[PDB]
């Protein structure tokens, strides 16, 4: 169960010293990554997020206005052009505020939920880099929610359900939630921090969530929540973060018209659910040890002939499955059928369709699974509908 | 017909002096962009491309090994970390060679088609920047084909059909093709350049393509083809490029085992069909003057009530359409029905469903189009199937 070894074994990705901490996503690893995006998007639709894309670098003077420059300038890559210094973005937050600031906002536009699969780069020490887990370039399932003070409970609610709904899809049902203890140096009124804390307290009670407090210092900009999942090995992984923010929107001159016709500053809620998706993919690789569920499997079906007689039939099938939206490949090589079956089993391909002479005469296929289960000869349309149901439901298990 | 004005009008994107030449993609502009990706992917599947994602910067020493450093170092952004200099990638080609170089390749793996929606950055002079057309950061529908010498005709064929098939989807059927005149300084044998030229000549004849020659100097690395489309204003736009390459693969130590069991260098074919997609989107915006075809429209349907009686019904409809895969929005505001209809017309929303009292009692909706056409009251399921057909077929015109 080593995601770097399995990654090489299944041709998912690679890295090289030329781009330390930066992932070369091969076709099959990119297939997994994009199937995560579709999943995230399907929940974005459900909970009504926008999806945006911001620029990959922005003026240094802007980053200095966030206040992150002072604290974290050592972690940001910098480049210049025409005697102007830019920073490769390490976070998507300022960009989203930039999009919010276009056009006059009123209370009726809030809550405004803005999501981005944003690529960010940090200048991590090369010695801390480890596979997909600790990298320099990553994409996170980022989002930022702009809302009034009164909306914090309802919004945090939505983040909480989102965390548990998504993690369960992967088979993660053991989840620890840690609140944060407020620092002595913080931004925002004492009054502002205690109403928000009541909103957080009421939201956690509502979802019946036992929370611990985090023993270290919290964030200076607002209350913060972290979610930790446990995998089948009972290992703890911290992925979800919900970070209330009373500092960035005032610093970047965000405002909206309230019902009282007054320019208030909106509250910002930063939230990721999976965290870094490169990291998350590593986690899934170890969780399943390379036996990806059908919907995540890079290749879902391989169809094989026994001799060249059945070769035309297989190509028919491969196209027929591919029009049905199944990642399928035809294996017409000059190897014997046991060799093909063992080989595609070692490569963790979920289903394997064998086409002997009786299969062609019959309009069916012999089905073997990557666990060695023999499901017998089944109608072609039957295999298609069953496979589609498993894909769309994102079943963790097979037939 | 100004894509920058329409872009502001339809809330597609924006730019600011903080990130010159770099696009802030708002929700609705990002919806168009992602609907282009899906379209490109659907043709990737048809012509069997891989899709990969490479790292966003790589060691300077690598870029020096391509030979592009000397010619074009002024156009590449540079940054460093730990006394090592990196370049923000201005092209995806070296990265794809890196993925190809993992693992032993033999003739049986070629042609190997590798596609990427790769973000690239060039340090263009700030005075040349213009809207979406001339930018510093762009994504192109990039691909690279690794193939034997004998495969050039069949591969170039595939690029040609790809160009015409894709352009026609948008209503571009006037297309000029320009071959290139070979430079005096070039890389590769005299023999190598003349067999490839026969492959190009035979492929162009096969598709009945009248070609001109480009009056300037060609590329030093291989024969090159450019495709120009003409829009409804008879303006010429150059988007497609097919660039044969005999220099990069030898320079980056790519090789494969031939049938003769000899390590040959593969031929590289670089091809983009739309070019920069930010640029291409600008082109479509002017081509349609903001009346995007339904499949590209950011919001495809708006459903409206006439008073709050019909308000519950509209919300039912909006969800029903949204489960059918339609980008739909409900307009329950306290404005009169003509105001809503004019407003969503000015925003070029294709279809508009009005729900009066008779509509709720009947299980139908009144349909008006953004051209002012009154299609009458229709069954709800009827509107759904018709809309789905227009979307999946990517019809340039409405009902
Ligand atoms: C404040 O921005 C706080 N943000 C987060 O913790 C956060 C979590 C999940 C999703 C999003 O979008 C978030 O912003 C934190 O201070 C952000 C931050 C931490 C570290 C660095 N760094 O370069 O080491 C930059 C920003
Ligand atoms: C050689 O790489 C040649 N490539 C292309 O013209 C090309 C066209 C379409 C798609 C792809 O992937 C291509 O590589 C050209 O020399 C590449 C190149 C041109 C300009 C710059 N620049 O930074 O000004 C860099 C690379
Ligand atoms: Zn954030
Ligand atoms: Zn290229």
């Amino acid at each position: 169960r080593d995601h770097r070894k399995i990654g090489k074994q299944l041709d998912l990705y690679h890295m090289q010293e030329e781009a330390p901490g930066m992932v070369f996503w091969h076709n099959d690893g990119w297939t997994i990554f994009r199937e995560l995006e579709v999943f995230v998007r399907s929940k974005l639709k459900e909970y009504q997020y926008q999806e945006v894309k911001g620029p990959f670098m922005m003026d240094r003077v802007l980053w200095e206005k966030t206040g992150h420059w002072d604290n974290y300038k050592d972690a940001m890559f910098t480049t210049s052009s025409e005697n102007r210094e830019y920073c490769i973005k390490p976070m998507n937050c300022p960009g989203h505020v930039q999009i919010f600031n276009q056009g006059l906002k009123s209370y009726r536009d809030l809550p405004l939920r803005m999501a981005e699969f944003g690529s960010c780069h940090r200048n991590e020490p090369s010695g801390s880099l480890h596979g997909l887990m600790r990298v320099r370039g990553f994409t996170q399932d980022d989002a930022h929610i702009f809302c009034t003070e009164e909306q914090i409970r309802d919004e945090v609610n939505g983040c909480i359900r989102l965390v548990y709904d998504m993690y369960s899809t992967f088979g993660f049902e053991k989840i620890v939630v840690k609140l944060s203890t407020r620092p002595e140096k913080r931004i925002g009124s004492d009054e502002m921090w205690d109403r928000a804390e009541a909103d957080l307290a009421v939201a956690l009670e509502e979802n019946n969530i036992p929370f611990e407090y985090q023993l270290g210092e919290g964030a200076f900009k607002g209350p913060k929540i972290e979610f930790t999942l446990y995998d089948c090995l009972d290992r703890a992984w911290q992925c979800g973060t919900v970070q209330l923010d009373f500092s960035l929107p005032s610093r970047l001159s965000a405002s909206y018209v309230g019902e009282d016709n007054e320019r208030k500053v909106p509250v910002m809620i930063h939230r990721a659910i999976l965290g870094s998706m490169e990291r998350f993919i590593g986690i899934l690789t170890e969780e399943f040890a390379g036996f990806f569920p059908t919907w995540l499997a890079p290749v879902q079906v391989v169809i094989m002939n026994i001799t060249d007689s059945q070769s035309e039939y297989v190509n028919e099938l491969t196209q027929k499955l591919s029009n049905a939206g199944i990642r399928v490949k035809a294996d017409l090589r000059n190897e014997k059928i046991g060799f093909k079956i063992r080989e595609h089993t070692l490569r963790r391909v979920p289903y394997m369709l064998v086409c002997g002479d009786k299969e062609v005469e019959s309009g069916k296929v012999a089905v073997r699974t990557r666990r060695g289960k023999d499901l017998g000869s089944m109608d072609v349309n039957e295999v298609i509908e069953k496979l589609q149901q498993e894909i769309r439901s994102r079943s963790l298990k097979q037939l």
